[PDB]
């Protein structure tokens, strides 16, 4: 904008570009997202202005929404690093379990809050989980699909997409976020993406190959879904101890519940917080190189 100075470009999206900026007047440093077009749909600006009220310590604060000259600016509190970068930097050593558990616990708290207020993220990924030096981790760049929908030179990653979305479900439930967070949990533990699909069908088949091709037994209604094909190959579920070694049984149990095929059987964020895995949760600080 004009009340700001683009320190640097910190991100790219199909929607818009993200900049680290400094408020010429208040001096506060923020992340600024710029978006495209002929009048900007209002049904969007309303679901957006509503997110300005969704305040929680584990949700990146949306400071302002500014619609001007066919441009939409979202001003957010700035964090210094995202989990994707932190994982790459911790890849040789691995994030210590206590920190993984603390991050998973905080993210479930952020989701429990969003979900209790009927708001879904829809596009959780390491790149939009932001961390600070205080040991906090926060949810950012909400999918605002209910605000806009589902999305140059920016291929959308499908690695964290819940199976019901890939199968063409018309209505997303809060379970899509739990699925995405389970995939992230597995990735933090193993230091490798759980289901790195490079196309929608490849994404779906990688999930099937690991968790077994779903059927009416484990997911009632699955065979009636829009993109379900009877011709899908039938893979047997793989031994789950092979999925996230060396994660302990409490962690494996919780992950397995976050990855249930049936959105109705999938654990909620609130129930996940009560899982035995968090009996010894603590809040360590990460070592950050900024
Ligand atoms: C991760 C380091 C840069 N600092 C950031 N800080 C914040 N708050 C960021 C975002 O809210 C964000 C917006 C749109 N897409 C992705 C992230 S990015």
């Amino acid at each position: 904008m004009e009340n700001f100075q683009k320190v640097e470009k910190i991100g790219e999206g199909t929607y818009g570009v993200v900049y680290k900026a400094r408020n010429k007047l208040t001096g506060e440093v923020v992340a600024l997202k710029k978006i495209r077009t002929e009048g900007v749909p209002s049904t969007a600006i309303r679901e957006i202005s509503l997110l300005k009220e969704l305040n929680h310590p584990n949700i990146v604060k949306l400071l302002d929404v500014i619609h001007t000259e066919n441009k939409l600016y979202l001003v957010f509190e700035f964090l210094h690093q995202d989990l994707k970068k932190f994982m790459d930097a911790s890849a040789l050593t691995g994030i210590p379990l206590p920190l993984i558990k603390s991050y998973l616990f905080q993210l479930l708290q952020g989701l429990a809050f969003c979900h209790s207020h009927r708001v879904l993220h829809r596009d959780l990924k390491p790149q939009n989980l932001l961390i600070n030096t205080e040991g906090a981790i926060k949810l950012a760049d909400f999918g605002l699909a209910r605000a806009f929908g589902v999305p140059t030179h920016e291929v959308v990653t499908l690695w964290y997409r819940a199976p019901e979305i890939l199968l063409g479900c018309k209505y997303y439930s809060t379970a899509v976020d739990i699925w995405s967070l389970g995939c992230i949990f597995a990735e933090m533990v193993t230091r490798r993406a759980l289901f790195p699909g490079d196309s929608e069908i490849d994404q779906l088949f990688r999930i099937f190959r690991t968790l077994g091709t779903p059927d009416e037994v484990v997911w009632p209604g699955v065979t009636s879904m829009p993109d379900y094909k009877p011709s899908f190959p039938k893979w047997a579920r793989q031994d789950f101890s092979k999925v996230v070694p060396p994660l302990d049984e409490d962690g494996r149990s919780l992950l397995s519940q976050m990855l249930h095929y049936d959105p109705n059987k999938r654990i909620s964020a609130k129930a996940a917080l009560a899982h035995p895995f968090f009996q010894d949760v603590t809040k360590p600080v990460p070592h950050l190189r900024l």
